[PDB]
RNA sequence: AGCCAGGAUGUUGGCUUAGAAGCAGCCAUCAUUUAAAGAAAGCGUAAUAGCUCACUGGUCGAGUCGGCCUGCGCGGAAGA
RNA sequence: GCUCAACGGAUAAAAGGUACUCCGGGGAUAACAGGCUGAUACCGCCCAAGAGUUCAUAUCGACGGCGGUGUUUGGCACCUCGAUGUCGGCUCAUCACAUCCUGGGGCUGAAGUAGGUCCCAAGGGUAUGGCUGUUCGCCAUUUAAAGUGGUACGCGAGCUG
RNA sequence: GAGACACGGUCCAGACUCCUACGGGAGGCAGCAGUGGGGAAUAUUGCACAAUGGGCGCAAGCCUGAUGCAGCCAUGCCGCG
RNA sequence: UACCCGCAGAAGAAGCACCGGCUAACUCCGUGCCAGCAGCCGCGGUAAUACGGAGGGUGCAAGCGUUAAUCGGAAUUACUG
RNA sequence: GUACGGCCGCAAGGUUAAAACUCAAAUGAAUUGACGGGGGCCCGCACAAGCGGUGGAGCAUGUGGUUUAAUUCGAUGCAACGCGAAGAACCUUACCUGGUCUUGACAUCCACGGAAGUUUUCAGAGAUGAGAAUGUGCCUUCGGGAACCGUGAGACAGGUGCUGCAUGGCUGUCGUCAGCUCGUGUUGUGAAAUGUUGGGUUAAGUCCCGCAACGAGCGCAACCCUUAUCCUUUGUUGCCAGCGGUCCGGCCGGGAACUCAAAGGAGACUGCCAGUGAUAAACUGGAGGAAGGUGGGGAUGACGUCAAGUCAUCAUGGCCCUUACGACCAGGGCUACACACGUGCUACAAUGGCGCAUACAAAGAGAAGCGACCUCGCGAGAGCAAGCGGACCUCAUAAAGUGCGUCGUAGUCCGGAUUGGAGUCUGCAACUCGACUCCAUGAAGUCGGAAUCGCUAGUAAUCGUGGAUCAGAAUGCCACGGUG
RNA sequence: UUCUUCUAAAAAAAA
RNA sequence: GCGGGGUUGAGCAGCCUGGUAGCUCGUCGGGCUGAAAACCCGAAGAUCGUCGGUUCAAAUCCGGCCCCCGCAACCA
């Protein structure tokens, strides 16, 4: 909302006064460790702050000719000076756009986007089609690629749940804030006594993570003891050693091999198992960590656990992180998600901005 | 080889950095005062800075420096 | 006229078990232990890209290189098959230093306390229990410390089974 | 002791609190206020024996946190503004 | 002390719950199955007499609502029944 | 009727018998509908018997999807898909990109200055910026009076923006199916029932009889339009039976009979007869009659159903924009194209194609219009040009048919798609994006899978003609006749 | 002779 | 160490004596149903696990390799 971003930018306003008080000060640089980051704060901040304080002279102005065209018979020129304020006013808004485009390296990351349907059934999973298509068409407009790593369709059309992998360049920052519940208020296809029917559907976008190595055991790393083997065998299973057991220090895992007579095959095969171990447990840690991330992020699959409403028989977009209504629905279900993505960057890099500014 | 003095300049070279000045790092590494002085070899700072220093002159006034073909030696060299 | 193919062809005609075994031999030939060697194992050293905010060498050290010991698993079959008793435990030890503690010292990314690493030094000391036949290992609680090894992986004409 | 197996009487054992010269002692608010604690929650460490009543005394009189009052609380009932 | 007489001045003295039906008392604006209400039936999903605020109204009044607990309604342990 | 506990049993288990938690209901009988792969009776191209198609091919048109700056919006089972659109070059146009305006393109009111009106001139794609000639139609205490412009301020205008799930009006649909109700009375505590059901009958809840029902209303039939027969009035621009003449042409004197043109009337009502039937309603058959039981066709659509369709015909409550979601102009888009579907046109051929000769229509339209005749062009058409506001003149010679000739089962003398060259007409302007003509070119197609549609008589099938829309632009739509 | 299934939001009056 | 295997998206035939790729389910487009299944019609699909070698020609033949499935890894 304009109303709240303003805001917002105000008591940043006020934050950047307040860290060129504190560089003034000198405590700061004795302290070394906290002038550093308030030094870095005030550079992403001086920028943002400047444009803003230029606005609010503009929009100074506006009030000043406004007032001016109503009195003093210097209407035309006030009309005049006001029609190159409005165009200031824009040029400014696009240029505080620009200063509040994300510069994080995560963000050009590509992304995996998985839309499932919640309440609603076979509505819901044509709603999933729907949302996919949407996004299709986004991502074909900004060049990137989209390939259906799964699908499930449903039985009366659409996806039960659809997964893709979307390639391009700054994904994960465009497509980050579309995680979460959507609702659709609309007269289901499958209903016949025309009813309109309320139903929801969880999206999760997740980033691209690096792929996986499997390192190498360092043979520092690893602690071999040779013991001996218990069981059958006579002299030599009781002289001989033919038993490994291998601890990784790091992980503290602890494999044992006492199968073959030969300590060369026993430590081979302890050397096998110790790494699909490590490499299990790095792949299960991925999975525990992936799915944490993902159950946080999908709802409920309930309608209250929502991030945006579009109400089809009015066609209205409503977004309920940021509050923004627009009354369209064609538009947005035909790609450009541009108008509704924008404003959430923008509000999401003031509150980190904020959060920067109140780490300590 | 010691001793004494210097080793200034444009400019804090250009970047990017929250700072980058020789030093986190990427490219040049030019030019002047010309008895020489380095877009600087490092220490060092939180960056500058400050110190040693690549090079220039008196001093004592006889050799000095590191490569080649070779003989013999030193360390590397710890067990019941 | 024979895939008599085990191809100078034992017959035209034939598979297994022995820990219930047994005889004649071989250390001509294996398992234990000893011997030679050292691939493998363990411990060092040479060059220094890099980790260490800057800085290779405080501490580590990639890609590569050269050794020492006999020390794990091996390689060979030189000793023994007209008998060289073998894993672990108990009792009793003795030696080496590549030192676990105490002693002396250099550097430290050593303010102090407490540490890291290396050099010198074997005079003395170097746990008790739970689990398993266990060596090894994990765990509980101490200790200045709970060393690594050699001695037929010491020791059954001393004990166990 | 007429009446107790006796709240402010005796003895023993147990838990607790306090004094100690370490040998040994003292105590029991479920009396009136009153303090920590528990709980959603419940009051003042007040005045007087002037009246009623109890104990002693021949009586005057003394004692009575019983009792009569006062302080706090809209806790309830009733009346008025 | 109760009580009585005189002095100045309308000053020093009104709030709580509810209004879709049960249940007496209705409209407008913000929000759009969100925030929320609720003792039961049930409201709210961008025209809410049911949420929140305002105006108006209804019931009580130094009190007014909510909660806990018992009986009634419950002839829903019935002897009456 | 489960867990735990007790008792019984060889076991399966039996018997006695809770609690926590959860919901504001669970249940019984009966009533009105709806449904049954329940029963009985009846109807409709619903099935059966046939004819011709669609799905296969090319093209026209509409939709979904996709592409795009936009491919404008709406409809989407029957009841959307040759649908709104009864006609997209600009216009329409509501969409896109640019160039422009802010009391405005379109209304009312106020103030000021000009009558309006008229031709030209440069810049710009145009929208609108600049520039010269003209004038006065109204009354007169003639500071004024009507229109029609320009400037300023406002109240206001403006919206094909959203909500048909807030609506009016209008329409589809079950379905022209025969049903849907009410007043009073009665039965049941009551929702309800009866009437409206039953026996016959009908296309029908049409009619009769019976009957706790008696009546009434909206509907199912009739009254309305058209067609079929006859009579009276009227005979021109319509007709020619009898005559007189003819250039042989109803053409000209004429004639009012006939076709035909309208106006009025007659006629078809189970009216008559026989049989069946309940002495009824009614049904079957024939006599006359052009027509027999509703003679054929149409208009006519009950209470209501689908929150069906339309806020984009219009009107309208509320929400939204007011230097723009309003307004003007040029150019583009609605005509895009890997694909899928709906409705058609032309075909795959001999019941045919081509060439010549020849016969018979109906119903319409026409003044910014239909346009004879003659001349030119192979042709679409062009020039001159009478007649006609139309029973007169024009569109306009109907085609299939018939007679003759050729083709001989072939991707063909079938079929015309596609493409190149040259033109005509409309319109400021045929590139995207019109219709038609000439020459050349001659794809697929040899009767079509699963499936599916229309039709019971002048119907299906087939062949042409006209009209609305319209400056031009139909294979669609609405009518008309020929064979059948 | 066989012939299964259709989730999840509606509104209806008060002499 | 030894036998067998790798084939349209999945499970599997046939690799035959080296010139030639098949089935079921699945998939795509129509049809039925008001709609989704089931059903009907018409289609499509592979560099036969990897790399060298002998042929005119290798999915087939040879050799090496990777993965999968069995068998064995015993006397001390």
């Amino acid at each position: 909302m304009k109303s709240s971003i303003v805001a917002k930018l105000e008591a940043l306003h006020e934050r950047h006064e307040e860290v060129q008080a504190l560089l003034g000060d000198a405590q700061t640089i004795a302290d070394q460790e906290r002038f550093r980051a308030l030094s870095r704060e005030y550079a992403q901040l001086s920028d943002v702050s400047r444009c803003f304080t230029d606005w609010q002279q503009v929009q100074e102005d506006i009030e000043t000719a406004q007032m001016m065209l109503d009195d003093p018979e210097m209407r035309e020129m006030a009309q005049d000076e006001l029609r190159e304020a409005k165009e200031k006013s824009e040029q400014l808004e696009q240029q505080l756009q620009v200063l509040l485009l994300p510069k994080d390296p995560d963000d050009e990351r590509n992304a995996f986007l998985e839309v499932r349907a919640g309440t609603g059934g076979d509505e819901a999973a044509l709603f999933a089609g729907d949302l996919f298509r949407m996004y299709s068409r986004y991502a074909e407009a900004r060049r990137w690629r989209v390939e259906i790593m799964s699908a499930s369709e449903g039985e009366h059309g659409g996806y039960k749940e659809i997964i893709a992998k979307i390639c391009g360049d700054g994904v994960y920052g465009r497509l980050k804030f579309e995680s979460g519940g959507h609702r659709v208020q609309r007269v289901p296809a499958t209903e016949s006594q025309g009813r309109i029917h309320t139903s929801a559907c969880t999206v999760a976008v997740m980033p691209e993570l690096p792929d996986a190595e499997l390192p190498d055991i360092n043979p520092a790393d690893l602690r071999i003891d040779t013991f001996r083997s218990s069981g059958a065998g006579g002299q030599h299973v009781n002289t001989t050693d033919s038993a490994i057991r291998i601890t990784h220090l790091p992980t503290g895992i602890v494999v044992e091999c006492q199968d073959e007579r030969s300590q060369h095959k026993n430590k081979a095969k302890a050397l096998s198992v110790l790494g699909a171990r490590i490499h299990a447990a790095e792949m299960a840690k991925r999975q525990q960590a992936e799915a944490s991330t993902r159950r946080n992020l999908l709802g409920s699959g309930d309608r209250s656990d929502r991030n945006r409403t579009y109400n089809f028989p009015q066609g209205r977009v409503t977004d309920h992180r940021i509050n923004l209504t627009l009354y369209r629905l064609d538009e947005v279900m035909e790609g450009k998600l541009d108008m509704l993505i924008e404003p959430i960057i923008q509000e999401h890099q003031a509150d980190q901005l904020a959060a920067l500014s109140e780490q300590e």
